[PDB]
Parts: structure tokens; sequence; C-alpha cells
RNA sequence: CGCGGAUCAGUCACCCAAGCGCG
């Protein structure tokens, strides 16, 4: 099957609940999607945030699924962040997701019903309710999918 | 690459050190 990244922003406060004791929750994940997934260390942080990174590696559906898994355990805090999706893309798709003149964005929020923002690469944030950043995210994914 | 799993890690896995291998 075809195989393409996603890097996701996980707040510190989140990653005991994704890994799981003895880490079983995570491989779990990753046996059953076919993913393989990545998080940098307990103090290794994206450039100027409080926030971990997850590599997530598989097809376009096991990545929708395991950014799915992220967004719930996320959604269970310890405010604006328990509502929030960051992730992290290259320039190139940036460049995509924008769209000439913001088109391409626009049309995202209407389908999403999410807003969307973007800060050599970009964290994407995605802010809304969990239908609405998982619909988003469908749809930047399908961009990440469609950049040469 | 395989076994291993120091130290880190506080739901902490994978990766990574010693050490011991197979090719
Ligand atoms: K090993
Ligand atoms: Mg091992
Ligand atoms: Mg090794």
């Amino acid at each position: 099957g075809s195989q393409y990244f996603l890097k996701v922003l996980i707040p510190s406060y989140a990653a005991g609940s994704i890994i799981g004791k003895g880490g079983q929750t995570i491989v779990q994940l990753q046996k059953e999607t076919g993913a393989t997934i990545k998080l940098s260390k307990s103090k290794d942080f994206y450039p100027g945030t409080t926030e971990r990174v997850c590599l997530i590696q598989g097809t376009i559906e096991a990545l929708n699924a395991v950014h799915g898994f992220i967004a719930e355990k996320i959604r269970e805090m310890p405010p604006d962040r328990a509502n929030q999706v960051k992730i992290i893309v290259p320039n190139s798709t940036a460049g995509l997701i924008i769209g000439k003149g913001g088109a391409t964005v626009k049309a995202i929020m209407e389908q999403s019903g999410a807003w969307v923002q973007l800060s050599q690469n970009r964290v994407v944030t995605v802010s809304g309710e969990p239908e609405q950043n998982r619909k988003a995210v469908e749809l930047i994914i399908q961009k990440i999918q469609e950049d040469p």
C-alpha cells in the first residue's frame, strides 16, 4: 500500500494516554492500522512550542485514523487547545492548502465548518468541534497526498 | 541486522548506549 507521512503536535499532558502503560496503546494502534508511530521524547518540543511531535507513517486512511485517535485523547485534559489540532506541513503543502489568494483554505473551512490557520515548515492549526476538525484534517491530508 | 535494554522517560512505547552475536 502507498505510504505517506503526517506530523502532529501533542501537548505533553496527552502523551501518556496515547502511548499507554508499557506502550500497550500505541502498539495496538500501530498493529491495527499498519501505521508506524514515533513520538519525540518527553522534553523534545517543536521549536517555540510546549508540544511533542508524533510522526505517523501509513496509508491515507491510517493517517486519518491515527490522527482521529490522537484528537480524542487530547480532548481529555488534565482551554483553547482542547478543540484544536496542530499539524506540521512542508512549505510546498502549506502553499497548496492555502490556494490562490486563500481560495483553498476558504473552501476547506466551508466544507468542514472548521477555522483553519497557518503560522522549512509551518504548523497548521484547525479549530472547531470534533467532527469539524476531523473533516478539515481529511481535506488537509488529501492535500498532503496530492503534492508531488 | 539479531538478542539485549544502561541512562532518559511518570500511562513513555519505538528509536538510541553497554555487552553478546549472525551475515
Ligand atoms: K533492538
Ligand atoms: Mg528490541
Ligand atoms: Mg539496537
